[PDB]
Order: C-alpha cells, then structure tokens, then sequence
C-alpha cells in the first residue's frame, strides 16, 4: 500500500519510501530470531490447518532481503535437491557429465517416465533441478538441429548461382529447392510444441500478465516468425507441385528443356538471377534468417541458474534498461541533422562524387554509419563549383560528430552515478533475488493452535531483543536519574 | 534571436532572387515578337536566365538562400530544450546534459593551442 | 556465434554474385563479425549485385544491431571493472604488492623447566592480554565510576 | 550580498559562501515547520495588506532548496492545474490523447 502510494503522490515521494523500508525491515528482523526447523517452516509458510506462500507473496512485493537471507536460502535449497542430495556438493565436472548424460538420454525419458510409479528413478527424476537440466538440454538440441541443418555448405556452395542443375531433365528446377528434408520436420515439430505451451500460458496468465513482462512478448515474437517463414515456405511449395502436376501431364516430349512451356511454367526453370523480388523463397529465407539470431537470446532463461555467470546479467539488464532515455534523446539530434542534410543536398542528385545524402534513406544510413567510424569525408565533395555548399555542408557534419561524442560522454558519466548509488550488499542480494524466482518456476506440479503459540514466542523474542538494544542505546540517563531520585532521599533525611 | 534572423536572412535572399526573374520576363514578354524562347538568341544578360544549375555564378542569390535555409532548420530543432524540463523520465538527463556542455569549453580552449 | 551463424545462413546462397568475397562461409563470416569489432571492415561487404533488395536491407538491419550489441556488452564491462576499484579502497595495493615481491624471494633463499622459546611466548601472550584489557577499560569509562558512586551511595544510605 | 562579496573578495571565498549556506538553512528550517495551509500561504507570498512574490524572489536568488521541498511543490501544482484537477493524477495515454486533440 505505501510502495503504491508513492508512485500517485509523487511531492511526498521520499516518505512513503521511507516507511516502506521499515515495514520490510520488521519481517527481516522477526526472519533472524528463528533457532529450530520449526520455527522456519512456520514463517515460510502460514498456518496449514511446500506450498510456500509467504515466500511465493514476497516475490510479488520484491522484498528482496527476506528471500536472499540465509534462513530462507536453505530452505528453499532442500527442496531443490529432494532425491538427490550428494549431488548437492560436487565440483563442476560431474555436473556436466549429468546434463551430457541427461542430453544424450532424451529419448529414453517418456519410456521411463510412463513407467515412473513402478520405478525409482521415476520419483528420482520427478525432482525440480532433473526438470531443469531436461529443459535445458532439449533447447540445446533444438540448436544443435539448426546449425545441422544450415550444414553442407560450410565450405562455400558448389555451384554458381546462375546455373540450374537437376536429377533428371522431366523434373522441374523449382522443385528441388524448396522441398522438405527429414531436420525441417523436426524444427516443424518443435516450433508447434514452444507455440501450444506458450498458448496454455498466455489463456491462464491473462493479456496483462503476458504484456506486463517484456521478456514474454519477445519469445512470443520469435515463435511467430518462426512459423511465418515456415508458411511462406510452404507457398513456394504448392505451385512448383502445380507446374510439375502440369508437365508431367501434358509435357508428351523427351525432356522439360526441348519443347519451349506456356510462359507462367517457363518461369519455373530460372535460376536466381531472374526470380521475382517479392518470391516466397526470399521472404522465406528472410523471416528465416531473423528468427534464429533471435533465438539464441533464449539462454538467459538458463544463465541466472549459475554463481560466476549470475551478477554479471544482472548488471547487463540495468544497463540496457538505462540505455533508452539516453536513446530518446539522441534520436532527436541524428533526425535534426539528417533533415538538414537532405533538404541541403537534394539538388545535386546527378553531380556528386558519392551517391551519399540524395535521398532520405541514403541520408539516414550515412549518418548512422557514421557513429561507427564507417564513412567517408568525400561524400560532402560535390563536382561543380559552388563552394559556399560544401563549406556549409563539412562544417554540419563537423558539428554532428562533435555532438555525438558530447552525448556519448554524457551517457557514461551518468552510468558511473548509478555504480556509486549501487553501494555494497546489494548485488549479492539482487542476485539472489533473481535465482530464487528462477527455482520457483519449477517448484509448482479457548486453545490456541500450534501455529499461534511459535509466532507468540517469536514476537516475545523481538520484542526483548528491541528493548535491550534501546536500553543499551543510552547507559549513563538512567544511572544519572537514578541517582538523583537517591540524592532526593538524601537530601529529604538529612 | 539568431535562429530568427537566419531564416530571415534567408527569404531576402530568396526575394531578391525572384524580382530579377520577373523583370527578365517582362523584358521577353514584351519584346520577344516570336513563337518560343528557344528560337531567337537574347541579349546576354537576359540570357542567364536560362541556364541549369551547372551555369550559375558562384554567387547567386539562390545558392545563398539554400544554405541559409540549411542552417536554420537545423537549427529550429533546438527548440524542444523550452519542452523537455516539463516531464519527469528527461527531466534530470538535461541537466546533466547542460552541464557537461557548460563544462567541455574549458578543456576545448587548451585543445585549441595545441590543434 | 548468434550473429555469425545467422549471417552465414542469410548470404550463403549468393557466392557467385557479391561486391565482396564476405560471408559466403563460415571461416570468413567469422573473420568479417571479428575484424568489425576494431573499426576495419567495409559496409560494402552486405551489398550484393542482384536486385534482391529485401536480403540486402536484412543484412543492413542485422549488421547495425550487431555493432550496437558490442558496444553495448563494451560499456557493461567497463562500468562493472569500475565496481572493483571503489571495492579495493586504501591499504591494500601496498600490502597486495608486497605479498607478491616477498613470495619471489622465498624463490631463492633455499639451497620441569621451560625453554627459552616458551618464556618468550609467555612474555608476548601476557603483553597482549594487558593491552586488550586496557582498550576494553578505556572503551568506557563513565560506567565503571557511576556503578563506583552508585555502590557508594549504597553504603551512604546505609550509614546515614 | 553575501554571495556577492565570494565573487569579489576571491580570498575569503569559502568563509562568505560558508555563510550563505546558514542564510539558506534558516528559511528551509522555517517552511519546514509550517501546518496549515494558511501558515504556507503566507510564508510563500508576503503580506497582501497568486502574487507568488517570495517564490518569485528566491528563483532570482537561487535558492535552490526552498522551491524543491515538498509544501512549496504542492502549493505550485494546485495553481498548474487549476480548473482541470482530475488530470492530476492519469496516464501518460491521456495526456498524450489531450495533446492530440489540441494540436488537431
Ligand atoms: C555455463 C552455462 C550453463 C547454464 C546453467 C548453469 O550455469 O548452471 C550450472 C549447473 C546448475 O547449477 P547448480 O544448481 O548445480 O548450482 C551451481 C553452484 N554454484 O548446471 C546447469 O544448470 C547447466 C545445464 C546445461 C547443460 C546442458
Ligand atoms: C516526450 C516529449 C513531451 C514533452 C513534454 C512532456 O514530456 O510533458 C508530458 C506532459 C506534461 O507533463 P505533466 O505536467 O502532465 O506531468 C508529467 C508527470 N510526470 O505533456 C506534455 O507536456 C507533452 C506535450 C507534447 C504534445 C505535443
Ligand atoms: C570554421 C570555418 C570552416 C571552413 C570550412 C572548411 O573548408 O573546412 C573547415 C570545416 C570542415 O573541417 O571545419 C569543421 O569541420 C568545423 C568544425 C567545428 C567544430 C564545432
Ligand atoms: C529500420 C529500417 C532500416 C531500413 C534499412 C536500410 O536501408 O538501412 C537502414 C538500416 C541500415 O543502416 O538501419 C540500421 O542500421 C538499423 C539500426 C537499428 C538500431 C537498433
Ligand atoms: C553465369 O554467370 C557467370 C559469371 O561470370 C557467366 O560467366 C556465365 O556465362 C553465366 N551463365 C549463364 C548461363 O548466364
């Protein structure tokens, strides 16, 4: 309530962030007091007459200190190693010899897992850390059956571009290029299987939980593109089986490259040199060439699971989300001076040494590659005389790379201020804030009671260890009082 | 203030440039006595007036409006620094912006004997 | 080897008709995406001769948040270098560099009744109890005279 | 004027600037203590026997801390909206919706 108020006053800002720390530094200072098991699987949980409710309510109010105590940590430690438990302190090795075993082993799970009940490896793998490594192994292969599909071609293509090479002279050339192998069934296969579970996710969570998360909507996105380019495939497909269907049947030759064809068939001979700009295959091969740089940033569901990997993504994340008011701003000055440089240079179209500044998008590409240290000063030179042109244009792009600098400067001492604000233990604590939310993901599928009387105890005890802390606080008042109220009597015997 | 004198600069410019073009015509449309332009040959100075760009003096009163013009819109979209302080998420960027833009003049004056 | 792999099955297809010889396989994909970190490398490598035009504007695109990437990764690095200095603070380069020089000559040097050592054992653990005590005493100084004067003023009530 | 003498002095700089500061902490301390709205819209302009006067006083004088603290803030925010007020707290959608219309 305080945290929410704080965001709708906005002028007493700073109090009600102040009282939200002393209500988050009571539930830590009541966490400390616990000595037995019991009294930490009390707090960790309410009143029952797993399920870990208080900790699964802590991470919606980001109280990060009551999840990155130790008391809480070993807790949810073993529950994260219920079956296993020697492998709970082991060197590095004999983890990867687990998720290279468990990685060669992916088939043979689901014939173990149906039998499961019957066996004790069905209880053995049923346990949070083995689901983990199995979901971290099936999207390693899922890459690993990307790049052996982009295979046979390592070493150059073996052919030139221009020429068409087939089996047999019958068979038309479009056929052979965009027919299926056995590994796009297998990514066919896959993309269906991330789409549905991302599709039980988004009607259970709601559109404001999948709009809430930005991380959500860009593997969504992925997913999309994957199976956009897959149908424009498959539309390149059809109508080479439509000219085949056609040839076959009314072809009544020797071979496809004798009889001339009706001219919609014959465009179905030519290589790459003459297909249409707008072919199915191009967007295919586009949309396709997207979606699997985009889909390697799916590691970061794997690396906060990790000690020496962690902090540092942390850190990545503040400073990306950082990054864009400063990016906001400097999209101003490069659209500022990009309009200037094409309402300049519009005119000499046909009399420049480079084609630089013409138009509006060779405009936006000299002054972007330009930040790179990517262009040339003589895209300003042009070839007539009219030398109060030129002046005017190398002393703009002299300011703009100035600018640039300057902005660029600005960002980086404002990026050191954010380090000094970050002080000490807090990362160590943003970290663990981050991997326990991680674990929980994988968690899931009169007379007083007992309950009553440890939180009475705990509450006894914090109210103890307040009062001599505040007792101790001040020494010499009480004694100095209390010997005054001794020199009265004096004062009254005498 | 500079901004508005340089886009005024620049329209006198422009203004100066369109009155000879007019006289020239009403000196054509008056004493042309022919079917087109291109025919009869003019006096010469009424001739300059129908050259392409790869003929004008290196000081036309065109050329100068142009890079006049050019400066000014650059410089007009420096005008956003009047809107940007009423908004929280920009609001302390330009302060800090504007002090390290304050602060780089004392370090380009030494870089400046050196260059 | 996410922004290689995605140029390398992007431009794979158009070895024979290229202005540059770039990223037509894997060894020289990697060479262009390795030299364009240190600013020596052409953008006229994504351009090629055909029309084409959306696989060359998907090279454009890809190539750009690449370089935007490394910069990015660039920053992160060295803000996070800075994290360790502000954590070194003061005296500890000294002490850090003296237990190097001392570790270099340790290379070289090789090749009833108590005795003396206990006596001097003794004499050094008796001197730091001594001290120990006397800044524990000297930590708090009024409490030990107000309880002095408290127990005092016990006997005065008593005797008066 | 104390603040004048630090630019002309220039070897007493820090004493002079060091005595600025105590005239700057004496009226935060004062608009610290005030409850009413009355005891604020009184300190803010002076006596009237709007007119912002000593806020508009203290922006030619820098006084940097007395126009940033809070019961100065909310007393300019409820003149900034004056006649709108269930603008006062919105999304940015509705402000952006609101510059639209004005600016169609
Ligand atoms: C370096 C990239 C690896 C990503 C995951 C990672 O760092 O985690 C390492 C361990 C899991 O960690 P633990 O729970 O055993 O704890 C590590 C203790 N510091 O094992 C894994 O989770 C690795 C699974 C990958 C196998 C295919
Ligand atoms: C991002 C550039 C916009 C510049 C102005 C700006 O940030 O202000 C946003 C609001 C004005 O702010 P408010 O007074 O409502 O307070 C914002 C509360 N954080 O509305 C405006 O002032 C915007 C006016 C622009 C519409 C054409
Ligand atoms: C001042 C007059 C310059 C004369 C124009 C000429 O022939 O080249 C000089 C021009 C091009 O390099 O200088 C610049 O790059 C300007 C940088 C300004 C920094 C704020
Ligand atoms: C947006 C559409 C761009 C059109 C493609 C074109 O012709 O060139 C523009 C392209 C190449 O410079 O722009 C870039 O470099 C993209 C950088 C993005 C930064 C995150
Ligand atoms: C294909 O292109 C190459 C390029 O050098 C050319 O030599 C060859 O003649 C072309 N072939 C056809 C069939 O056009």
């Amino acid at each position: 309530e305080l945290a929410k108020l704080a965001n709708i006053e906005k002028e007493f800002k700073n109090d009600y962030r102040k009282l939200s720390m002393q209500c988050k530094d009571f539930v830590v200072g009541v966490l400390d007091l616990c000595r037995d098991s019991e009294e930490v699987e009390a707090i960790l949980n309410g009143d029952l007459e797993a399920s870990l409710s208080r900790v699964k309510l802590a991470i919606k109010y980001e109280v990060k200190k009551f999840v990155a105590h130790p008391n809480c940590q070993q807790q949810l430690l073993t529950i994260w190693y219920e079956n296993l438990s020697g492998l709970r302190e082991q060197t590095i090795a004999i983890k990867c010899l687990v998720v290279l075993v468990v990685a060669l082993g992916l088939p043979f799970l689901a014939i173990g897992y149906w039998i499961a009940p019957c066996s004790r490896l069905g209880k053995i793998l049923r346990s949070p850390f083995m689901k983990f490594v199995a979901h971290a192994a099936s999207f390693i292969i899922f890459l690993g059956l990307l790049v052996f599909n982009a295979s046979d071609r390592f070493e150059g293509i073996t052919t030139l571009p221009n020429i068409t090479v087939t089996d047999y002279p019958k068979q038309i050339f479009r056929v052979k290029t965009t027919q299926f192998t056995w590994t796009e069934m297998l990514i066919m296969v896959w993309v269906l299987g991330m789409m549905w579970s991302e599709c039980k996710e988004l009607w259970l969570e709601g559109p404001r939980e999948y709009i809430l998360q930005l991380w959500n909507v860009l593997d969504f996105g992925m997913l999309s593109i994957f199976i956009a380019a897959f149908t424009a495939r498959f539309l390149a497909f059809l109508q080479a089986t439509k000219a085949q269907q056609y040839v076959d049947s009314y072809v009544q030759e020797s071979d496809l490259s004798e009889v001339t064809l009706p001219p919609e068939i014959q465009y179905f001979t030519y290589a790459r040199d003459k297909w249409l700009p707008s072919d199915p295959q191009i967007i295919s091969e586009g949309l396709y060439a997207i979606a699997v740089v985009l889909s390697f940033s799916r590691i970061a569901y794997i690396l906060p699971a990790n000690e020496s990997f962690g902090p540092l993504q942390i850190s990545l994340g503040r400073t990306v989300k950082d990054i864009f008011k400063f990016m906001v701003l400097f999209i101003m000055v490069f659209f500022a001076f990009m309009i200037g440089m094409f309402i300049l240079y519009s005119y000499y179209l046909g009399a420049k040494v480079n084609a630089a500044f013409t138009t509006v998008e060779e405009s936006f590409k000299t002054l972007f590659w330009s930040i790179f240290g990517l262009s040339e000063v003589t895209s300003v030179v042009l070839k007539y005389d009219h030398k109060f042109i030129e002046n005017i244009g190398y002393v703009l792009y002299g300011i703009y790379n100035v600018t640039m600098v300057v902005v660029l400067l600005n960002m980086l001492i404002a990026m050191i201020n954010s380090s000094y604000q970050e002080i000490e233990d807090d990362s160590d604590v943003e970290w663990k804030f981050a991997r326990s939310k991680l674990w929980l993901s994988y968690f899931d599928d009169n007379q007083p009671t007992r309950y009553q009387q440890i939180m009475k105890r705990l509450i006894k005890r914090y109210v103890l260890k307040a009062q001599v802390d505040k007792e101790n606080d001040e020494v010499n008042e009480g004694e100095l009082k209390e010997i005054k109220q001794d020199i009265s009597s004096l004062r009254y015997e005498l």
